[PDB]
């Protein structure tokens, strides 16, 4: 078995509730071909260009130059795969992501396994989704948890930052309406200097609240650390496996928020999965944005993870406004995602809502 | 003096009380022979395969491979006994314990002594007992307090573990309830994550309440140390003398929570109090599991203790529905176990209830 | 796909040179059977029970316990089998390894690929193989290893320990006749004090040597660590995934002296190789002892390092008077290992060799 | 005053001696304009894709993503400029680096001043060159020294890596031939292991040797950091500031390799420099790769460094086969690179030699 | 079993050889009484008043105070008896050793078991004895080494201190004439600055020599411990079991210099055995000075270390001109001390050669 052909796809997937300008994603698509006719694909997209270090043009850019040693090889060997991305291109993790997702895709159904099986065996308990609260009054919030509530959801990710009374204000207005077993993680998203992180943090651990990256960068969280007791999940900047080693070992923060796309995809997510449950680490696995073969991914890894050590995984699906499917893959079946059956990824696009090629690399 | 026969015994005390599939202790009973006809008795007993690296088929398994090089010896010479145990087979504590009981015991009555005071001498003062607290509601909760209580028993051990809204709750509770010069100590299992113990732990300081290994791994213990104010108490995890010394040196724990089997018996469990009273580090000390003959050798190991330094014993006897020496033994006289007064270990069981010898080695 | 019988050989592999009163090493094989009538085997063979905490019947022992909860499980969902092992009976890993092996060579077979591709993909470049030199005079020394040299062998490892001034002068020796390109690792098998591990390590830096397991205990590699300059590979104290992370961030050892049974089989191993990779730490890859099977195994993951992080294999059959596979597996072509291109593990034995069963366990 | 275009160039710049398949440099070259008319130029040429998370496609794409934010800016106010790009893409330092070059040198001019200047004031004093030493025989060796040595060359980097024994060979037979006051760093562009590095580094203690690099990441630079006792130079990790901070006050290294397209530019390269200063550690100061205006930028940056502090600079154009600037801009006079007196950069191309832009950005 | 009576004596025994005002050893010896009347003998001979924090009039002091709380109590229980002494004067271990030293030798008899038998059983291995090397020029240096060798001592102390150029001429010359198995300790007795240690233990690390006490306090030795190789051995400062664990957790020695009478007698020695043995630390043991009551004691305890892991103990009884027991008790049979067969400490002296008591304490 052989890689044959690399075939690169862009599209925009509009949101159902723009911000503010934030509208659509750009969305990069990767599709393998091998020889024996054995098709896999994989997704990139960055939710913005400004969140993390990965855009749009980047991967698209990656692939370019990475392209060249991944076709060839057997798809099916994904340290080969990786080793060959790493020389190729060392770094640039959102980019080797697709492919990486895709070369498991094949070997999963070459294997006749379902993604989250291959990688060792994953589990059919419903995963619970994490919603999304945008920054709104004490009013205007309550009103999108309920809503939220009614539609089935039992996991929510509070956004705060910014200003240290205000922020406070809404972590105690959202545990004043919290119902028993209701999952709420409060994402700062690096919002805070040390000063006000260390500030609101403190402030609320009569709560028992957690939060996730208080803080720029590690360094920030790790100076922190001593500093309050609130369990901190870190996100953004936690990217290579030293970063994973070194928060364990160290006991600079409890859970891990891996983010597919960011960390470069499955094979290295397992890596920090493995040293998490080793260092009694909990996570919430979600892709960084995409469609449903984002949502695909990120529960094949929030599977391979036993139940009480995988919070809530996300849907960005429901945040969109197309639907490049039509209606397959792992949907929001209330509030919870069911681990597809179906061997490899479980769950290819329609090519005809991906638009023509954007670029394609063959041998 | 030399020790001439080692034979081996399996015996299956039911509890009084099943839980959930839990229903038997596998426990292995050793008694080793010496020329001068001077008999001492052993026993290992894991509360089950699953709470810690120790089994009943693999302490039967140590004995044979480790059979040959402790037939011969002087009982009375334990540091003899155990580097020809330690070389013959390293790590296995559990497997080592049994024999190095029985040895004491020969030495004892030998030197005409009981364990405790041969060990160095040992305190008369009525010992505490532990009783033992399964997952219940707050209110089925009371209900085995307050029972306990009647009968006599004025430390209890409440356990928690899996979830931090409802453990926060039953914490509350239990100290709600708790009449002054009360112990309880609330014993984790293990069942936290770093994120969990964390929350748990700091939410509680205001009732300055204790916990026993709340956590995998004593590096989950270290992590979190520095994050919160709560005694810790170090169990399962506390194994070698190196994590003795560790602890005590890098302040990572308050409080041991020996456990003979566990520990690797009483020549080793020795060290680790040396240690602890050196380091200002106060002790529980409890046989594993059991019958009265694990009691008797925990309560030597406790005698050993000043007063104020061992919170409480435990006496698992009262936990099962067989009886293997007929009444003999330090029992629970009043919530309370009373050192032995006769040399050796001072209980020898009646082999009647011991079925007849799984395995024997001699010369 | 699931697990139907497991079932436990045990056989007595005899030694071409015995020593001093060491003569053969007790191995258990292991052979699981599945619906699909897909079958793998495991071996699980301690050199001896004297260098490490494992033996013969405490594996034997360990599957007993472990058996009930194996069985009916889906043998290629590694993650799985190992959570349920874990929580059947903690610790134990060279009880674990021979099941990992078998199922992983299930899976293997079940996904039509060798070990070493399905775990990533495998190197077919001919690995070195480590030689065997025990304890003689300079004279005798010299003899073994011209001899060695003249069968192929590349690679060496010469035994020391005991003696500071003994061991220097065997260095300085072999450091004499050591044609450019040499691979020669001298292994203390913890036979030297802290004392004296500071004293020849320092005393040889000039002739740019490397020493395996230079103490007891990794805390031992660790206090002496900054006090000279020689790689040190960390052997018989490398256990677990902390022990792993644990040598790498804190920068503790260079070197991690992979043995497959000792740190529970092919899963656990990868997990170590993931580490050691990422920091930068070399690894020598080698069964603990054993027949083919064993060093089948040890090359499936030497197999699956890049060529230039991975020192040299072993063939432990070389080393012994017996053969149970009739010449199948990856043998000894001269002084080189070749990764089998065959699905699964690539060598199964004939029953021929193994003798009755020693036990059966079915569903 | 205001930036009002930005246009994107790229040039093939092959190399003089090809080698092993490396043979041309992807160069990226942008032209931002003002509103006054005011031009400048920057310059971003990876040394390859495989050397550093950094490749031509890679720039050209972040300038896409990044180009909307930067336009209508003023190109003097480059904490703005900087704030601006790290918003609109954070990360991507590789691809920042020839905006911020550009936005200086029109700063420059419209001061009238040359960049070294601008920035703080510049040093006149001949800066020595870093020539080039790829592998080869010791003979072969000292040809490429004595050859380059009669061209003028003063300061040579000599590369290492892969082999301890070829390696010590290396550094004794160049330091055998070394005429005093001749600068040679050793180069291993991280091509060692921990172990190997420790090793080699320690080896050659006694010639006071000096090493670039020696590890894959700064970990590995750190851990082996208290082991030996030789210079090493941190050069491919030496990222951010925080990279940078962190070498300093934890004494991990002694000396900067500054490479201007990787640290992202003149802005930031500058806060290293204060930082070195400060904690007495000294620097090399060259372009990643590219034609004189990368040379001309590494110069204005190694200027602003005191003499004593900075012990050699690179000329790339030199390496080239092509030139863009028709003799204009510092060039290798006499084995050393003099400070344009120009006002800005002081050397801008030919847009004869640069091709149809690639695309281009206005308002 | 109880104390009846405390009897204090006084002994000047005269030096062999007088140097320089040094002649004579305060000698205080202590004998208990017991109702069963079983008597038992203890010494505590501080080396001067000088050397270490311990005196003569000290420890007669110390009995006066501790003695009425040490009357009555059970000889055979060191743990009572200790906890007795601490509470009723805290610290003065020099103090405390003789009373401990006599309980032990009761319990001994009553046990009918050889001191070293009853703390665990003890090596019949010949013990070398350490020889000792005052002050002279290389040439009357060499003297005493050969005269020693002579009369058969394998062991040989070497004082320095106060000259590095002087001190490392000496440990050169001795390591000149030193034959093959020859051990030396080179004992520094505090007789150097930081500087000075530093300065020689470097110097001299090419002849792979120990040193013991090389600096005023353990934190001297800590302080330097990262800055050279040098094997320490570390003795005036190791007084109680924090010194103890702390050395060995924290890698700041590697040998342990037990002096019986420093740090508090038989018991508590015991506790650093312990220690040593679990962190790879090396022991010298030696009574502090005294007749060969003093001699048994610590041949007792040197007995309960395994021979590899004790190097040498020492006889005062051959450094004094005169003989309390007319040759009864472990005496120099050609270089080493043979461990007494007999109950207890196995040598009383005749109360002859004791004078009149200085003073008694009954009931």
């Amino acid at each position: 078995l052989k890689i044959t052909r690399i075939t690169v796809y862009q599209v925009d997937l509009p949101l159902e509730h723009p911000y503010w300008k934030f509208e659509l994603l750009d969305a990069t698509l990767v599709k393998l071909e091998t020889d024996a006719g054995i098709t896999g694909w994989g997704e990139g997209t960055p939710w913005g260009h400004t969140y993390v270090p990965a855009h749009g043009p980047g991967i698209r850019a990656g692939i370019e130059t990475m392209a060249p040693f991944v076709l060839g090889l057997d798809p099916r060997r994904l340290l080969d795969v990786e080793r060959a991305m790493d020389i190729a291109l060392p770094g640039h993790l959102y980019a080797k992501s697709p492919i990486d997702m895709a070369c498991w895709d094949i070997a999963g159904q070459a294997a006749g396994l379902p993604i989250a099986d291959l990688m060792g065996g994953g589990s059919r308990t419903p995963r619970p989704i994490a919603s999304s609260v945008g920054a709104k009054s004490v009013e205007e919030t309550r009103a999108v948890i309920d809503r939220y509530r009614q539609r089935g959801y039992v996991a929510h990710s509070v956004k705060i930052g910014g200003d240290v009374e205000r922020d406070i204000a809404r972590i105690r207005d959202v545990e004043d309406i919290r119902e028993p077993g209701e999952i709420v993680l409060y994402d700062v998203n690096r919002g805070w200097t040390r000063q006000q992180a260390l500030r609101v943090m403190r402030a609320t651990e009569d709560l028992h609240v957690m939060f996730e990256q208080p803080g720029e960068t590690l360094d920030d969280i790790a100076a922190i650390r001593p500093l309050h007791s609130a369990p901190v999940s870190v996100d953004e900047c936690l990217v290579t496996l030293q970063d994973a080693a070194r928060v364990a070992r160290d006991g600079l923060a409890e859970v891990f928020g891996i983010k597919l796309n960011r960390v470069g995809g499955l094979t290295r997510a397992a890596r920090m999965r493995d040293i998490a449950l080793t260092h009694g680490i909990d996570m919430f696995v979600m892709a960084t944005g995409g469609s449903v073969l984002a949502d695909a991914e990120a529960l094949h890894l929030a599977a391979t993870i036993p139940d009480h050590a995988c919070h809530a995984v996300w849907a960005c699906q429901d945040m969109l406004t197309v639907d490049i499917a039509g209606g397959r893959g792992p949907r929001n079946i209330d509030g919870h995602l069911h681990l597809p059956e179906t061997p490899g990824l479980g769950v290819h696009p329609d090519e005809d809502a991906l638009g023509d090629p954007v670029a394609v690399y063959s041998e």
